[PDB]
């Protein structure tokens, strides 16, 4: 037909765009520059979590599989440290989240697009070239976006330097309380230290990531080469388990522990970006931005994989409903349409970053007095536009807290 959409990249937006032009009709090619066993290799980039949302879509492209509960989070229990005794509490995720390996996630969608008869082209990308072959080029590559195309838009990006550095690995060698419970520990002007139950290549595992405020303690395993001294790497990350999160560190079976195998860890730090959604190129063909590619905010909140499933979903709806043409004013349409859902993901994630304000501190410690509170505060890691209705205003607090307490 006349509507025919080249995407560029196969991270998770890409590759449900495609699949998702292909269930509307549109013809679509995906421009990869990794082979489907390229994507099933390699030292891991991120530890993801898919939301129920993201099942429903993964459920109208008929892709959704790792039904069982080694790769699920059913609840989330929350440690904030403060000078006296460490708030606690924890709630439960109903529906769960899936937790699978990006390794095992994206080779499933691309084989499936691919057999589907979508038509897949491996290799270095030049964007004219993919302009001058469709109607509209929907860029959806990493971090790394284009850049030329898509500059950062400074009313919407108000960070310029990670606002956390990041160490995360699977890990084997931690008995479990609750199974597939997440463990989240708050160090005020310090970081956050995570253990996330996890579906990798390599087995069940455990994602222990420090999220760490630059300068601080935490950014120590960050910088280590994990692969040069193994020994002096799970030294350090011993002593911060045990300096920060006991009872993470207590759990810690110290003959089993370490990463699952050399290289399956990630380092560095992330740069919350809110660039530019569309770009004109060359020859008049517009580009749009979905995926890190458009945002990129930090892992804390886990929003990222769930973002840009949505604003494929969004943009498809879009393309395929497209009666005129793909033109400029399209575009800055569409991304405004996707800007009125992508601003609560950012704004709360960049909220995280911060020291929790006073009506947020409340929230908590309502939260471990009422595990109904507690429930309805973790059920709401599903909607990003529900939970930052709560955290953003005190009033949102309030308005939550009757809810959760029939007042």
């Amino acid at each position: 037909t006349e509507t025919d959409i080249g995407i560029i990249g196969s991270g998770i937006s890409g590759l449900q765009l495609a699949l998702r032009l292909q269930q509307l009709g549109v013809p679509v090619t995906l421009y990869s520059a990794q082979t489907a066993e390229e994507l099933g290799s390699g030292r891991p980039r991120n530890f993801p979590a898919r939301f129920a949302p993201t099942q429903a879509r993964e459920d109208s492209l008929g892709v959704h599989a790792w039904q069982f509960d080694d790769a699920r989070v059913h609840s989330c229990a929350i440690t904030i440290h403060g000078e006296g005794a460490p708030l606690e509490f924890a709630g439960a995720l109903a529906p769960p989240s899936s937790v699978v390996d990006f390794r095992l996630y994206l080779p499933h969608l691309l084989t499936e697009f691919a057999r589907r008869g979508g038509n897949v082209r491996i290799g270095p990308v030049v964007v004219d070239e993919v302009a001058r072959r469709h109607d509209l080029v929907v860029v959806a590559n990493g971090d790394r976006s284009m850049r030329e195309l898509f500059p950062r838009d400074p009313e919407r990006s108000p960070h310029t330097t990670p606002q956390r550095i990041l160490c995360s690995g699977f890990y084997h060698g931690i008995r479990e309380d609750v199974p597939h419970e997440l463990d989240i520990h708050f160090l005020p002007g310090i970081g956050e230290i995570l253990r996330i139950p996890f579906l990798s290549r390599l087995g069940p595992a455990h994602v222990l990531a420090f999220e760490a405020v630059p300068g601080g303690p935490l950014e120590a395993p960050a910088h280590l080469d994990a692969a040069a001294d193994p020994a002096g790497f799970h030294r350090e990350v011993l002593r911060l388990l045990a300096a920060y999160a006991p009872s993470l560190r207590e759990r810690v079976d110290t003959a089993r522990f370490g990463l699952v195998a050399p290289g399956e860890l990630a380092q560095g730090g992330v740069t919350p970006t809110v660039r530019r959604g569309w770009a004109r190129l060359a020859d008049g063909t517009c580009a749009l931005a979905i995926g890190d590619a458009w945002i990129t905010n930090d892992p804390l909140t886990a929003q990222g994989a769930n973002l840009g499933s949505h604003t494929a979903f969004a943009l498809a709806d879009l393309i395929a409903s497209a009666t005129g043409p793909l033109d400029e004013a399209f575009c800055r349409d569409a991304s405004a349409r996707l800007w009125d859902h992508a601003r609560h993901v950012v704004e709360w994630s960049n909220a995280f970053l911060a020291p929790p304000p006073p009506h947020v501190m409340e929230l908590f410690g309502r939260a471990a007095g009422d595990k109904q509170i507690a429930d309805a505060f973790v059920g709401r890691f599903h909607d990003p536009v529900a939970m930052w209705a709560v955290l953003s205003s005190p009033e949102g607090v309030d308005s939550f807290v009757r809810s959760c307490t029939e007042g």
